[PDB]
């Protein structure tokens, strides 16, 4: 705690291994995904996701970003199949984006950088008693991540740009409710998986990544929106959330599987 890591020149990505020297580990996110490097694991099940709307609960401001938090009592909202033997319990949706509209995303393909990207994080159930036993578990998180490309408007992320209104500044929260975060994910269900971490601080080696092999687009001023939010507290002077995109990150010798 005591966190004073950021995106910025002196705490930014590079100075990250200072205070989490894991940030040099041998399983950190996220990679650039080299399609003529992947393989083709046929045991890889179709994902299936099953979220309850009346598991949203709020929006907040975490200072370097924006999170949308469910409600992970039950499993009334899981993720199966794909590389799992068991349920993942959703418990968040988030983005990454840059300063600029086309160089924002996290994971890279065939070393292209996209625009943005979303993130919809679960968490290991049928193993853990909560998603902070897990959180540093091998197996302990799934996340989804769907690569945003600038061009037209996305309809679909409306309801979560009204809702920005109302956590312009850190710490705010909201009230957001009645809403399927599959509503984001593209048609496809083909997809890269690889084990890794987490993008930023404490960046646990507990996560299963699942990359989604066809984008979704976002606009420029949808951007601008993402771009429009502070992380100083309210009553302070403005400083605004021009980016939260770590840098990729060596594979030292991790197999990106796919399923097709
Ligand atoms: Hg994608
Ligand atoms: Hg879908
Ligand atoms: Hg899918
Ligand atoms: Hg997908
Ligand atoms: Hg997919
Ligand atoms: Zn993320």
């Amino acid at each position: 705690a005591s966190p004073d890591w950021g995106y910025d020149d002196k705490n930014g990505p590079e100075q990250w291994s200072k205070l989490y020297p894991i940030a040099n580990g041998n399983n950190q996110s996220p990679v650039d995904i080299k399609t003529s490097e992947t393989k083709h694991d046929t045991s890889l099940k179709p994902i299936s996701v099953s979220y309850n709307p009346a598991t949203a609960k709020e929006i907040i401001n975490v200072g370097h970003s924006f999170h949308v938090n469910f409600e992970d009592n039950d499993n009334r909202s899981v993720l199966k199949g794909g590389p799992f033997s068991d349920s993942y319990r959703l418990f968040q949706f988030h983005f990454h984006w840059g300063s600029t509209n086309e160089h924002g995303s996290e994971h890279t393909v065939d070393g292209v950088k996209y625009s943005a990207e979303l993130h919809v994080a679960h968490w290991n159930s049928a193993k853990y008693s909560s998603l902070a036993e897990a959180a540093s578990k091998a197996d302990g998180l799934a996340v989804i991540g769907v690569l945003m490309k600038v061009g037209e408007a996305n309809p679909k992320l409306q309801k979560v740009l009204d809702a920005l209104q109302a956590i312009k500044t850190k710490g705010k929260r909201a009230p957001f409710t009645n809403f399927d975060p599959s509503t984001l994910l593209p048609s496809s269900l083909d997809f890269w998986t690889y084990p890794g971490s987490l993008t930023h601080p404490p960046l646990y080696e507990s996560v299963t990544w699942i990359i989604c092999k066809e984008s979704i687009s976002v606009s420029s001023e949808q951007l601008a929106q993402f771009r429009s939010l502070l992380s100083n507290v309210e009553g302070d002077n403005a400083v605004p959330m021009q980016h939260n995109n770590r840098p990729t990150q060596p594979l030292k010798g991790r197999t990106v599987r796919a399923s097709f």
